[PDB]
């Protein structure tokens, strides 16, 4: 018996770490688990070819935001039984439980595996040298912009690069997702889509959504984000933070683990950034504190010839011991509420900042058409960033771009 699992690159040697995690299950049940690692950039294509063809693994990792679209294709085995075995709805944060199904589906189709949410990593040495108090900078939008202003003024140079640091690094290349933009939209009192009047419609062009987006993109326009950063993607900016080029950058909890791994092992432990690392939550906007809350679930294809063994592997991967172990190896958070108490999470002060930020986590609605919506939003946001690269983003230019995105999103939501 060989069980097939597809996963994404959740740790530095992702297949080895997954193989170590399931070894006790393999021994107990007399099976080999065969793992395939898919890069995030292609995983959606490969999982959808599997859905449409009926040729694929037993289990796949799914980003939480993908569960609705794959569920709607009718290729996922119901897993209400597995979720009840793991303690049901009470065992999960609502933000996680909502990811277990297509919104308005009668059955669960994904088992929570791990959670992650976004916060700001910052250079403790750089904010000190600029006289920025992080408790002020990360409190409000006003604090944030004043902190970046001090950081632009600062005479600080990285000890390794002997060069200045960008106040804020954020990618300007057309993004794959709204994860970076979402907290700004939400903090202004906006949303990406809104349910009202028996339907979902775009809200990207609401006055609140546009205030949040404009506030965010205009930081770069004011010189707090260098031109070089506008020409990079998320991975490039992450490498730039590691390499000592950025004072502030937003990411998830995994960067804490990577900071304890040597560079030659896929981390940045030797680097000045690893030795001077802080974490602060997203600042409150005018309408409050929000961050993107996501993670990954596991799903079982209903064409699997190994559903019994696969359901036992889902209960194993979703249960307390494996929850702690995998989160320890990846730097993610457990999906199961009870596993957060482990001292490897609670006694880690940077991760404690992420745990506290989870109070303000916000998810996307689990819609069948979510990917279509997010893809039209990011195409138009990429045009917005291209105007920032000219210094020509106006409120009117942004509104016109979000009015076009909204027309297209509304047409897709019909
Ligand atoms: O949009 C799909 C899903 O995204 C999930 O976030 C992942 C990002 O898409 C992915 O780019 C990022 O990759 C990390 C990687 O885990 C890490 O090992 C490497 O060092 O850096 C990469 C970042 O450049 O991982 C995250 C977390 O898995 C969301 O969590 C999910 O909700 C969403 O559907
Ligand atoms: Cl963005
Ligand atoms: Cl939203
Ligand atoms: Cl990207």
């Amino acid at each position: 018996k060989t069980l097939e699992v597809w996963i994404m690159p959740n740790s530095p040697q992702p297949a080895e770490d997954f193989k170590a995690l399931v070894a006790p299950f393999e021994k107990a049940h007399g099976v080999e688990v065969k793992v395939t690692v898919l890069d995030w950039g292609v995983a959606w294509t490969k999982i959808t070819t599997a859905a449409t063809s009926g040729v694929g693994p037993d289990l796949t990792q799914l980003g939480t935001t993908w569960v609705g679209a794959i569920s709607a294709m009718g290729v996922l085995e119901p897993v209400d039984d597995v979720l009840e075995a793991l303690g049901g709805e009470k065992a999960y944060l609502p933000a996680v439980w909502r990811t277990t199904r297509l919104e308005g589906a009668r059955q669960a189709t994904a088992v929570p595996w791990f959670s992650e949410l976004r916060a700001f990593y910052y250079r403790t040495d750089a904010l000190k040298a600029a006289g920025v108090n992080p408790a002020e900078m990360f409190a409000s939008w006003q604090g944030f912009e004043a902190g970046l202003a001090r950081l632009k003024a600062s005479s600080f140079r990285d000890p390794e690069t002997k060069a200045p640091l960008a106040p804020l690094c954020t990618p300007g290349r057309t993004p794959r997702t709204l994860h970076n933009a979402a907290p700004w939209i939400w903090g202004a009192g906006g949303e990406i889509v809104r349910q009202a009047g028996g339907r979902w419609q775009s809200a990207l062009n609401s006055p609140e959504s546009l205030e949040g987006l404009y506030f965010f993109l205009s930081l770069a326009q004011k010189g707090y984000v260098p031109a070089e950063s506008l020409e990079k993607n998320t991975a490039q900016i992450e490498a730039d933070f590691q390499a000592g080029k950025c004072a502030v950058f937003a990411s998830g909890p995994w960067m804490i683990q990577r900071a304890q791994v040597p560079e030659a092992k896929g981390g940045f432990a030797e680097r000045t950034a690893a030795k001077n690392l802080g974490v602060a939550p997203y600042p409150a906007g005018p309408k409050g504190r929000y961050t993107f809350f996501g993670g990954s679930n596991l799903a079982l294809f209903n064409f699997s010839k190994n559903k019994p063994l696969a359901k036992e592997l889902l209960k194993y991967l979703g249960g307390p011991e494996a929850q702690v172990r995998y989160a320890q190896m990846t730097g993610m958070l457990p999906a199961l509420r009870s596993a957060w108490s482990d001292p490897s999470f609670q006694q880690n002060p940077l991760l404690r900042t992420f745990i506290q930020a989870a109070q303000f986590g916000r998810t996307y609605p689990s819609l069948a058409g979510w990917g279509g919506v997010e893809n039209l939003a990011v195409q138009h946001l990429g045009m917005a960033w291209d105007l920032v690269a000219q210094g020509r983003l106006t409120r009117e230019a942004l509104k016109d771009l979000m009015d076009k995105a909204s027309a297209a999103i509304n047409q897709a939501l019909r």
